[PDB]
């Protein structure tokens, strides 16, 4: 899998 940081903050931003 890849380590998705800014993807839960990147859709809500």
């Amino acid at each position: 899998f890849v380590p998705w940081f800014s993807k839960f903050l990147g859709r809500i931003l």
